[PDB]
């Protein structure tokens, strides 16, 4: 297809000859805070632009045309024009945020001029920015703390100089996670899952929650998946997801910020709540039932209990009063549990974790295991590669949970039932040892699963693939949900 694998790496290895002393973790926030200044203009002077056309455009039709009859000479013409660029209206109603004079892009390239640094004029371009847009306070990781070299800078500026951009940022993120040493669903999770998840979990309409997100892949990925459905579902994209609202949370400072950034050059809609906060302690979504719950929350959380959480409601399954004592040495399944209590009664949960999840009885989880099981919450189990592109440095499995396993909207009544699946030797190998999953592999299981929905009986289970336990086989089985267990 395209440059874009090209244009990463040949912006990448540009990007890399300019790293300097930086540290990934502090470089990043250079390089993908510059990426969003170049977005933020581009939508901006091409809105410009698309309205400098339409002012001038004589048709009835138009409602945007500054009639130049009504004017007494060029100059003068021109002067209305450009003042009415400055209502404000036309950049809200498209989603195009206000970039002052100062923060412009195209304006920066060139002021070389002399000290009279450039961290400062970035700096201050994000100030700029964030005044004229409310709804951007905070967000902007200002870059004079990482204290770079200016000509790294202004051959960092020359280097980037619509549609792209996206793909351009992710990208980074996603490399820079790897150059970081710093792993698990708060730093990044690849598309690969990511996409996996989504397409299981089909986020057509309604308020979708990630309650750890970390830079917001999940919301990048739900948005993507509206897209590509689109045609075949015959539906306009755009309109689509207006039926979606974006919920969220993560108390990491910094990647609140990155996934601000993202959702922004995205043009994705969102609520990630007050502020970076810690989701246990201060549940920034306190009433939110959401039709979708899906997360990739950091794996084995020590530290994360407090005397404060003990008969919290989230600790009570409520299914037609349950209360689990939780698991305080970690927080695996704690976040199920926080997840759960988010959950809509129509709604379906998905969550990456650690295979100890399957089979583990420390933590009180063979307890826990039980419950969920036993009152049918549990939908659908995944096992994962243990060789998979997986940013994990624990191997990974898929927890699919509903509140309505009822018969409606296409699918059938399958109480008591749950879909296991081997994915273990799907995938091809990204690199000597790594495993990654393209779109064929994830339809696949997305298709796979869904029938299950739709239709099952003995004959659809698939020796070392698929296999479809009841209440009964799972209890011989001592609610262990390894997906090995059940076919060969």
């Amino acid at each position: 297809q395209q440059f874009l694998n090209d244009l990463d790496n040949q912006l990448w290895r540009a990007a890399d000859k300019l790293r300097s002393n930086l540290d990934a973790a502090n470089y990043k926030h250079v390089v993908l805070g510059l990426i969003f200044l170049k977005y933020v203009s581009d939508a901006f002077e091409e809105r410009q632009q698309e309205l400098t056309e339409l002012f001038q455009k004589d048709d009835d039709d138009n409602i945007y045309y500054l009639p130049r009859e009504d004017y007494d000479s060029d100059e003068a013409y021109q002067q209305a024009i450009a003042e009415e660029l400055e209502i404000g209206d036309y950049y809200t109603e498209k989603n195009v945020f206000w970039v002052p004079k100062t923060a412009r892009w195209n304006k920066l390239r060139d002021v070389i001029t002399l000290p009279t640094s450039v961290s400062w004029l970035i700096d201050n371009a994000f100030d700029d920015i964030e005044k004229a847009n409310p709804k951007l306070k905070g967000i902007l990781n200002r870059i004079s703390q990482y204290q770079l070299d200016a000509d790294k800078l202004i051959g960092l500026i020359n280097e980037f100089s619509k549609d792209i951009l996206g793909h351009v940022y992710e990208y980074f993120l996603g490399q820079f996670a790897l150059a970081e040493g710093k792993q698990g669903g708060q730093y990044y999770t690849p598309k690969s899952i990511v996409t996996l998840i989504v397409e299981m979990l089909e986020p057509y309409k309604g308020r979708v929650y990630d309650p750890a997100m970390g830079s917001g892949g999940f919301f990048v990925s739900s948005d993507k998946f509206i897209e590509k459905h689109a045609n075949v579902k015959h539906y306009n994209a755009s309109e689509q997801k207006k039926q979606i609202s974006v919920y969220g949370q993560e108390s990491n400072p910094t990647t609140w910020k990155l996934a601000a950034m993202n959702m922004v050059i995205r043009g994705i809609d969102f609520n990630f709540g007050k502020k970076n906060a810690d989701s246990f302690l201060d549940d920034q979504h306190p009433d939110l039932r959401a039709d979708f719950v899906m997360t990739n929350p950091p794996f084995n959380m020590k530290d994360w209990w407090h005397e404060k959480l003990a008969d919290d409601p989230r600790w009570t399954i409520n299914t037609n009063k349950r209360i689990l004592t939780p698991p305080t040495g970690n927080a695996n399944f704690a976040w199920m549990l926080h997840m759960l209590y988010h959950l809509a009664p129509t709604g379906s949960m998905a969550l990456l974790l650690a295979n100890g999840s399957m089979s583990s009885n420390t933590n009180n989880e063979g307890e826990i295991r039980k419950t969920l099981v036993e009152q049918d919450l549990v939908e659908c189990m995944v096992a994962l590669p243990g060789q998979l592109f997986t940013n994990t440095q624990i191997p990974a499995c898929i927890w699919f949970l509903t509140k309505d396993k009822n018969a409606k909207n296409g699918k059938r009544d399958r109480r008591g039932q749950v879909l296991f699946i081997d994915a273990r030797k799907l995938g091809y190998m990204k690199d000597r040892v790594l495993r990654d999953f393209k779109d064929e592999d994830i339809q696949k299981l997305a298709d796979t699963f869904h029938n299950w929905q739709q239709e099952w009986s003995e004959e659809n289970n698939q020796a070392g693939f698929c296999f479809s336990a009841d209440l009964a086989l799972i209890r011989k089985n001592d609610f262990v949900l390894t997906p090995g267990r059940y076919v060969g």
